[PDB]
């Protein structure tokens, strides 16, 4: 039933920031922006946040992103007992991506399984699609990129 995504594959099969997918970039959200109130914390106890920058900024995302992320968290545990959803990257303030990255406004996450078993990433990407993320992309061997439309 669930066919894993192939490496470098994305779904839907169109560029990310286009209509049928995640839609267009709506501008960066810096801490000091009024847009900041669009972000909302995700405190899901069953999602691992890498939190590499130590700020917990990884947890701040749109309500839409949060909701897709949470459901994925539940199907991940369903697909593999012992394994959870993991986020390596979410809201980015340091421009570590392209121009107009959805990461810049809390509409994108980079995910893995909690066990970091790259063997799982293809199937994970698929679950993310099932979870209703609006664009899912097996970006690299080490993580999967998921994004959503704006509200
Ligand atoms: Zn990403």
């Amino acid at each position: 039933k669930l066919v894993p995504l192939a490496y470098k594959q994305f779904s839907p099969n169109v560029p990310e920031k286009t209509l049928g997918a995640s839609g267009r970039y709506e501008g960066k959200i810096a801490r000091s922006s009024e847009r900041f109130k669009e972000l909302t914390p995700n405190y899901n106890p069953d999602i691992i946040f890498k939190d590499e920058e130590n700020t917990g900024a990884d947890r701040l995302m749109t309500q839409r992103c949060k909701d897709r992320l949470n459901s994925l968290a539940i199907s991940v545990m369903n697909q593999w007992p012992g394994v959870k959803l993991r986020v390596t990257e979410g809201w980015d303030e340091d421009g570590h991506h392209s121009e107009e990255s959805l990461h810049y406004e809390g509409r994108a996450v980079d995910i893995t399984t909690s066990d970091r078993d790259r063997n799982k990433y293809g199937l994970l990407a698929r679950l993310a699609v099932e979870a209703g993320f609006d664009w899912v992309y097996y970006e690299s061997k080490a993580h999967v990129h998921c994004s959503v439309k704006s509200e």
